[PDB]
RNA sequence: GCGUACAGGGAACACGCAACCCCGAAGGAUCGGGGAAGGGACGUCGCCAGGGAGGCGAUUCCAUCAGGAUGAUGACGAGGGACUGAAGAGUGGGCGGGGUAAUACCCCGCCCCUUUUU
């Protein structure tokens, strides 16, 4: 529901250093590198998600 | 500390009520946003985090 | 003498290492760049060329 | 940050060093020519940066 | 997003119109301003109806591998010193050769133009 469109690199900071930022792009690809601590889950949410859900 | 490449349509988010994803791309600018609910609060960059500073 | 070579975009040229690429389009002319520093002098196509051969 | 854009037609540069000429046009892909002293240490970005890290 | 054609001293903007936001005003008359950035929009870009609807196409390098690292691999051609090169397709302009009572039309070779293979 959200649309920011950011340039560079602004954070997303809800309060646990989560942080977004814009790397690198060329063509129709996005480096986009989150600096989110380690006591955090990350994850893609793809097949990666789909088998922790079919474990 | 960086996890990126993911291309135009496809979904990044970590696993929790995040649901982020690119939302197109206009060249040298990105399309993003979430519907992350408003309990948790993500802002754009310092411009945004002063109010949050008191500064 | 007058060696020729190829591009689809971003050439290089070794020892100035700093900005030799101008290759960008939008249909007749260049379009890309993102740097360039004030110890490489330019000059356009005899715009200040003539001047610098005066005087 | 010092970003040009001249005709395709013909280019130059100033005039210690004999420099670079424009030939073809198609689409994104470009035909370069550089009336260069070919002494000068000139190379593309294929295999001398890997040949650098060698030495 | 649509565009436009630049101007030179070294500038990702140079301008217009859309796009966006905010304000005011007279209740058959819908008018005029200001800006360039905000927020919790399940978005932007196109269409279809009865006795006051619910719907349909929709992300565009088919790259290809994944993982707590300001990741990697690639993308027709490597040396270069060349108005480079190798191909593929098409356009017509042509030059010839063969077919063709003849004309018209069919096939083959070469030059130029557009496009494709980082």
């Amino acid at each position: 529901m959200l649309i920011l469109t950011r340039r560079v690199g602004e954070t997303l900071m809800v309060g646990d250093d989560v942080t977004v930022t814009v790397l690198g792009v060329k063509g129709n690809q996005v480096r986009i590198g989150v600096n989110a601590p380690k006591e955090v889950a990350v994850h893609r949410e793809e097949i990666y998600q789909r088998i922790q859900k079919e474990k």
